[PDB]
């Protein structure tokens, strides 16, 4: 329908914008130079790459086009690599923040620049085998919906392009559910919890005020990252576990899928501007940089 469509590219403008404003800051300020805004960077990176490709395709992938079913698999696969690497970089952050809090005596010896843009390559290359897995014969290609196409006006060697039409539940929810939403979360929450307590136990007074901050920009991201993606992955179980059933409405979703979306422009975006220094680097650019 024409609301999500609407919503989705409105989607795509937030979360464009307010991560080149990220990407922008670090590149100015010599003072956000450092390897943990690396990981923001490259997070922000991605997150840009799903506003300007992964959305556009994901629509088309919702809403119906006609297409050979080898390229309808490949388009739906790409909106899977590009949004699993804004996971992956995004976990990222929080396992820097791990090890900086709770093992700072071995921080800068581990987590060198070498090391970190190591880190976010492993990243990239995970969301490729994993985003890329379904081309490999675990897809749904070799039985096409071949009614489907003539209801919707497809030419013969086309199929109506439709996400669950070609990508298999099982591999969403035995593979993709698992290594893209339920083991970074699971993992970021284990990050948050650690952190958390071990800040409570105390509560010299700098360091335990660090603490308090990062436990809540922590929670943060946990938080929006459990609402963003496990309604569509919840949503991807129930039609897995009940094929029978009658599928979730249509309504359910298109919001589900801008819910997942919508992760791009609160992460890391929210994680930065509460940094006092991104706050002010931000208010910087559009104040003077743009405005004069
Ligand atoms: C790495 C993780 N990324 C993702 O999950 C990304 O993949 C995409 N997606 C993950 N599941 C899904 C998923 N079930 N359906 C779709 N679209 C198709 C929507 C749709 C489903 C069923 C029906 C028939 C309804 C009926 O019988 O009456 C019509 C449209 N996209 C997904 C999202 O864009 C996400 O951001
Ligand atoms: C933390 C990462 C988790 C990794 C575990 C991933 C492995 C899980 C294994 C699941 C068994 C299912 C594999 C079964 C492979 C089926 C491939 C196929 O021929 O297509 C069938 C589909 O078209 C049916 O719709």
């Amino acid at each position: 329908s024409s609301v999500y469509i609407t919503v989705e590219l409105a989607i795509a403008v937030l979360a464009i914008l307010g991560n080149v404003l990220v990407c922008w800051a670090v590149w100015l300020n010599s003072n956000l130079q450092n390897v943990t805004n690396y990981f923001v960077v490259s997070a922000a990176a991605a997150d840009i790459l799903v506003g300007v490709l992964a959305i556009p395709f994901a629509i088309a992938i919702s809403t119906g086009f006609c297409a050979a079913c080898h390229g309808c698999l490949f388009i739906a696969c790409f909106v899977l690599v590009l949004t699993a690497s804004s996971i992956f970089s995004l976990l990222a952050i929080a396992i820097d923040r791990y090890i900086a809090i709770r093992i700072p005596l071995r921080y800068n010896g581990l987590v060198t620049g070498t090391r970190a843009k190591g880190i976010i390559a492993i990243c990239w290359v995970l969301s490729f085998a994993i985003g890329l897995t379904p081309m490999l014969g675990w897809n749904n290609c070799g039985q096409p919906k071949e009614g489907k196409a003539h209801s919707q006006g497809c030419g013969e060697g086309q199929v109506a392009c439709l996400f669950e039409d070609v990508v298999p539940m099982n591999y969403m929810v035995y593979f993709n559910f698992f290594a893209c939403v339920l083991v970074p979360l699971l993992l970021m929450l284990g990050v948050y919890l650690r952190i958390f307590l071990a800040a409570r136990r105390q509560l010299a007074r700098s360091t335990l005020q660090k603490e308090v901050h990062a436990a809540k920009s922590l929670a943060i991201i946990v938080g929006l990252f459990a609402l963003c993606w496990l309604p569509l992955h919840i949503i991807n179980c129930f039609t897995f576990f009940c094929p029978d059933c009658s599928h979730a409405p249509l309504w359910l979703m298109y919001l589900a899928i801008v819910l997942s979306h919508t992760n791009s422009v609160v992460n890391p975006f929210i994680y930065a501007y509460r940094i006092r220094e991104f706050r002010q680097t931000f208010r910087k650019i559009i104040r003077s940089h743009v405005l004069r």
